[PDB]
């Protein structure tokens, strides 16, 4: 967020000139990444088993 | 100014002969030159004053 200041009035003191602020922004990011798994078996138990 | 002088009467004398003479002219200019001020004031006092 900047920040505004109270400024009163001069022509040549330190104080009556407005403050420089600013605003800023930052970066979030998705990055996929990969889930995975492997499940082996033989073909007879597939070919024996009385379910899919 | 040019000389106007008394001429004698000759052929042959020096002082027979019209003096010739000049006129002259000489150049005056004109030139510009600034005069100039500034004169600052906050807004706040234009804002506020009772007058113009």
């Amino acid at each position: 967020l900047p920040e505004a200041d109270w400024v009163g009035e001069s022509a040549t003191d330190p104080e009556g000139v407005i403050k420089t602020s600013k605003v800023t922004w930052a970066n979030r990011t998705l990055v996929a990444e990969e889930v995975a798994v492997i499940i082996p078996v033989p073909e007879a138990v597939i070919d024996d088993a009385t379910v899919e």
